[PDB]
């Protein structure tokens, strides 16, 4: 992985655009008389995290989705992976390529982007943003509210940074999976642990674990302060969660109370906000149930404004 | 937030998304655009007895950083990327032409920022007028780290000032520098009664320096690897105290000498002027010196005549 030439054939054919930092690789969908909808995947995923699911979004949308920087075939950047730094990459994806107001739509720390891009991107941007199950609170080291990290997924950054390393310096992926298989933290059982290292993996720079686990990602963006400045309306879905009973972890992105006060934030700062809980989906609805996923997107877009 | 003064230049503001940025506008659009970065503590009018000199050849724009002046103060979020990115969307949305970029300071560190990591095309050349690379980090690659130079000073803006001004014990804050062992302090004002530029400057800018947060994610051994356009370096005075080893000025000769290496091993044209009777702020305590400065080196770079209407 540390070759960067481990890339698989997809669907929707990969396009290049330089950002002047990162070079950022994106799949395209759909037409273009049609709405502008940007796909932002989960951490340890491409954008092709999303394939199954274009071809439905690919009706109704003009659809880029792309590889988030330190994923996929968009640069690697060491020592520079942060929540504003994921951001303006984005913002400048949109001037650069889209040149459109876009929905924008995130799983897991992609809708964390999505949010930040509601508060913080260039004025016009962003129409409105879907938070697919993101971890508010519960990815950063110390929220204001609810389990941090350390408490949540933290445990299988920590495993990422300690045997796969940063830009697979390591790449111990024999030791990384017998490391999670004898973990005590009962969130590790949310994560792969297959024989060998998943295609979505080796496209990724283990230094985004680093930098979640260690609270370096979000230091300079606070959940609290990036929900009270979002400027766009909002949907928030909250897909499985529980508490474990014998080690008191998350398991899921965030807990109900961390939703609730999530909700409260947006509603003060004067911003539609929605919330729909599926405790039954899994984490990636986009992936493992696209058509209940593209119904939720497409359904609530045609809710906002034109 | 209501204490600002008159200046000779209009000021206007542009909403770059999250922070409202105010800036002053000099000359014909003619000539080549100009972006004046102040130093910390400094608001764009740090550039305001220099402006009329440069725009006799530039279009000139001086701005307020996010956390200064009338640009928008930021709670939690100063960082050089955050910086950098402000003055992105500024040349984005309001000069929308390249630029020259020229700073200070710190604004010194963000002019190379820019070089290494706007958006292709925005900048054609960095001036870093006294910019302390590796000095202004918590753990730089090369010599002194911030608590052995400007750090002292910052620490204590945190200490008696405050995030936004929130403790705001000027007086305080003096008889704490006046009694600092760190040599440094001197390079520092300590009048009776907060200065202008400092009633208009967010301390949580000083916070971030002296916690080395400011630029945790912007390493500056890596970033000046990354520049991408011909860069001029000016080092002012400098001096090393022989008895506590401290950095009087902005960096020292082996960090200048480390930044010269890295960028020219980037590739890329750097150009050395050592001025070591020169003030830290030369463009606003030698201006004529430094409008030739800037000028002459302009006048050298490829597409000069492009840049002329
Ligand atoms: C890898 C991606 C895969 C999801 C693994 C799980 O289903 C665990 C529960 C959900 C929380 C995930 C999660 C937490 C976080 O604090 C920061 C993140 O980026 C994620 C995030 O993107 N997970
Ligand atoms: C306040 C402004 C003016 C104070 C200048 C001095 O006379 C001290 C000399 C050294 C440079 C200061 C200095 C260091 C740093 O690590 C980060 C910075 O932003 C400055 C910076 O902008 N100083």
């Amino acid at each position: 992985p540390d070759s960067r030439n481990i890339f698989v054939s997809h669907r929707f054919p990969e396009r290049q655009v330089d950002l002047g930092e990162v070079v950022m690789n994106f799949a395209e969908a759909g037409s273009p008389d049609n709405p502008a909808l940007l796909l932002l995947p989960e951490q340890t995923g491409s954008w092709w995290s999303y394939e199954p699911v274009m071809g439905l979004l690919a009706e109704n949308f003009h659809v880029f989705a792309v590889d988030i920087r330190g994923q996929g075939r968009s640069t690697w950047t060491p020592r520079r992976y942060s929540l504003d730094n994921f951001g303006n990459d984005l913002v400048r994806f949109i001037a650069l390529v889209i040149k459109r107001p876009v929905v924008v739509a995130g799983n897991s720390s992609g809708g964390l982007l999505a949010a930040w891009l509601s508060a913080y991107a260039m004025p016009g941007q962003i129409r409105a943003a879907l938070c697919e199950d993101a971890p508010f609170f519960a990815s950063e080291l110390v929220p204001a509210y609810g389990h941090s990290v350390l408490q949540a997924a933290g445990p299988a950054f920590e495993l990422y940074r300690d045997f796969l390393g940063d830009q697979w310096s390591i790449g111990d992926w024999k030791g990384f999976v017998e490391a999670a298989k004898a973990s005590p933290a009962k969130a590790m059982q949310l994560f792969p642990t297959p024989d060998e290292a998943p295609q979505n993996l080796k496209e990724y720079d283990p230094e985004w674990g680093r930098a979640f686990f260690e609270g370096t990602v979000a230091l300079h963006c606070p959940h609290d302060r990036m929900l009270s400045q979002v400027k766009t309306p909002i949907l928030i879905t909250h897909h499985a969660r529980t508490i474990d009973p014998e080690t008191g972890e998350l398991l899921g992105a965030l807990s109900d109370l961390q939703a609730e006060h999530a909700q409260d934030i947006i509603r003060s700062a004067g911003v539609r906000v929605d919330y729909q809980s599926h405790p039954d989906a899994l984490h990636m609805m986009h992936l493992f149930d696209p058509a209940r996923y593209a119904e939720i997107l497409t359904s609530w877009s045609a809710t906002l404004p034109a």
